[PDB]
């Protein structure tokens, strides 16, 4: 059976508590924790490209209040479908399986000034998704798995002083 295990599950679980937080810029900035996972069950003879990209997990915007993330208006426009192709694409079943699959380089930004960048909207939660998609298929299959333990919001700057302590300490 296909299984996609995510890596440092228990690191992104310290965040998750906290309600965690990734910075968008202008330029881009990639993500700590890094999204990393572990992939067993692959044709390791064909080939595959590995897409991610960003769910809005609500119908409304969160904000910081006394501590506490609270419901902080409705929703902006979703933000553009944009999907990042892992470098490694396209390659074996072989390659995706010998170590985990990381996308170390992804640049999360709030302004549509290209670079492969992910736009996603300040103060929005999203979760991490990630597609298999089959080389050469007439059929185009594709297999996409969730990450709730990925899950963060949004923000231009730090809420949680929490957050901005854990980025440090285990970065
Ligand atoms: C809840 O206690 C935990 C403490 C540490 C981890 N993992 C962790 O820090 N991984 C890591 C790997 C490479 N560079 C920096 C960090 C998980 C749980």
């Amino acid at each position: 059976e296909l299984r996609v295990g995510l890596e440092e599950s228990e690191l992104w679980l310290r965040f998750k508590e906290l309600t965690n937080e990734m910075i968008v810029t202008k330029n881009g900035r990639r993500m700590f924790p890094v999204l990393k996972v572990n992939v067993s069950g692959l044709d390791p003879n064909a080939m595959y490209s590995f897409l991610l990209d960003f769910v809005a997990a609500d119908n409304h915007r969160w904000k910081y209040v006394n501590g506490e993330w609270v419901p902080g208006g409705k929703p902006e426009p979703q933000a553009p479908s944009c999907v990042y192709i892992h470098p490694d694409s396209p390659n074996f079943g072989a390659h995706w399986m010998k170590a985990p699959v990381s996308f170390s380089k992804v640049k999360l930004t709030n302004k549509l000034n290209g670079g492969g960048q992910i736009m996603l909207n300040s103060l929005h939660k999203y979760e991490p998704r990630i597609h298999i998609v089959r080389v050469g298929d007439p059929q185009r299959m594709i297999t996409s798995h969730c990450f709730p333990e990925t899950q963060f919001i949004a923000v231009t700057a730090y809420q949680n002083e929490e957050i901005t302590a854990l980025k440090i300490k285990y970065n």
